[PDB]
């Protein structure tokens, strides 16, 4: 597993600061940890700590 910017398909980010449940969603997904990254390359997004291969992250492209 490895840290990264967790997201939801199709290639879509997960805004935070309003839900404040990144740690829960991340953990449940199978990640070691997670939180709300307020200030990232693509703005505010739910960050994930230690994510399994099966659970990829947001990739550079369009959303569907």
């Amino acid at each position: 597993v490895r840290d990264a910017y967790i997201a939801k398909p199709e290639n879509c980010v997960y805004e935070c600061g309003i839900t404040q449940d990144c740690n829960k969603l991340c953990t449940e997904n199978g990640a070691e940890s997670g939180y709300c990254q307020w200030g990232g390359k693509y703005g505010n997004a739910c960050w994930c700590i230690k994510l399994p291969d099966s659970v990829p992250i947001r990739v550079p492209g369009k959303c569907q």
